[PDB]
């Protein structure tokens, strides 16, 4: 069978009991990764998997890099071998950072596993934006709030318009408006959370625009704009 | 001592995080939410989850509300000052329409050591249970809760393609009327991962159906990518 196993967003302790047992029992793994102009691999998913004491030879990397991302194609070029351990009776999981049905490319493997037969399942995980809220010690939503989550916005204008109609707004992937961010956070003169590599080795979370002026805004970062940011341990309002 | 907002996840005990489980097992005292109706019957899905982890039963403290209780802060203040590890639990995630949020704010409002361990929201568990994605490359996701009238949802659905609706009890009588006129893919998800889970993408399955507090609605084109469409 093939199982879409959510890892949670970075802290290995944030994997579910179920997802962890599913990893320990899989015959082969399948994790996404990135190469950044020369080779040498970066994989936030493998960084998590490394803490579970899994057999290193079960893990199958899925690589070509950050772009579109071309991720859709990359997974597709690996499902062929996924419908082969499966026909040979083996347990295949395909891991996702955060949750496997929340902006995950794993959603191509499962949509294709169904229609093709083959016993497939999704085990859910904690979205990054959820873990970010908790890392900052704030609520994301209270009583009747709406929450809007956006991804891959094409220019900062989009965030600005959404921000008068909605309670909380969450913006993911953020190396897309990485150059517009500080100017945006200056206008909008309102509380925000910037959260990078939540639960991972290089975690960085801030509510200070000053702290972002010279910061490189990488793929694994998100923004929360919400009056609830005033409740964070990171806010002067306490 | 200290106080921790521990998220339980949304119902299936296997969906608690390893960390949250560790923290419950180490807690001296665990406070959990529940409701008591006009008749005196108690409902507590948090305790239903808790009863799946082999915790010492004597350490569990109910905080029962009609259906104000943010007042339970003594005994918690009481316990922490005393040196004890207090846990306050939430179904799903504790910062996502959770009333643990009230306790934590009050807790830090005093000197107290507080932290939040996240959990999986029920809308997330629902998409996974149905075998469908909630979001792909560039989609927006809109979550509404306790909408004041059904118009809210219609208005949202024209300008947003994936809309989740949560405390649906405010709008329960209007649901089937709405779905026949929407005439598009949807997921109804009730008590996901709990005894009596019921998941449907069929309007006929909702006609004789009583729609309770722990249900949510996902309206998304992506519901067609499920097994149950
Ligand atoms: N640990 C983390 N910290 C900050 N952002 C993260 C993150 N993990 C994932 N993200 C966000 O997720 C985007 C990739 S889309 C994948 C989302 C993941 N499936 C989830 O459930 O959250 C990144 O651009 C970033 O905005
Ligand atoms: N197991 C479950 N199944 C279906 N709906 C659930 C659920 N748990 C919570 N809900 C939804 O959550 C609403 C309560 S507000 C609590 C939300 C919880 N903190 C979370 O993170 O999901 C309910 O009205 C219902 O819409």
């Amino acid at each position: 069978s093939i199982i879409s196993v959510s890892l949670g967003p970075g802290d290995p302790g944030l994997i579910t009991v179920k997802a962890l047992s599913q990893l320990r029992e899989a015959d082969v793994i399948y994790y996404p990764g990135t190469v950044s102009a020369s080779g040498a691999v970066t994989s936030v998913a493998l960084d998590i998997l490394k803490e579970f004491d899994l057999d290193p030879s079960k893990l199958r990397g899925m690589l070509v890099p950050m772009s579109r991302g071309a991720a859709e194609a990359s997974y597709a070029a690996n499902y062929a071998s996924m419908a082969e351990e499966v026909q040979a009776g083996r347990r295949v999981a395909v891991v996702s950072v955060g949750d496997g049905g929340f902006y995950s490319t794993a959603s191509a493997i499962i949509e294709r596993a169904r229609r093709d037969g083959l016993d497939c399942s999704m085990t859910p995980g904690i979205p990054a934006f959820i873990a970010a809220g908790s890392a900052a010690g704030m609520p994301l939503a209270l009583q009747s709030d709406s929450v809007l989550v956006l991804a891959q916005i094409d220019e900062i204008g989009e965030l600005e318009r959404a921000l008068v109609t909605h309670s909380t707004v969450v913006v993911m992937k953020l190396s897309t408006v990485r150059d517009e961010l500080v100017s945006f956070l200056e206008r909008y003169a309102k509380p925000f959370l910037y959260a990078e590599k939540v639960g991972m080795a290089g975690e960085f979370i801030t509510m200070e625009v000053d702290a972002l002026r010279s910061r490189a805004i990488p793929y694994f970062s998100l923004l929360v704009c919400s009056p609830h940011c005033r409740q964070s341990t990171l806010s002067p309002f306490a």
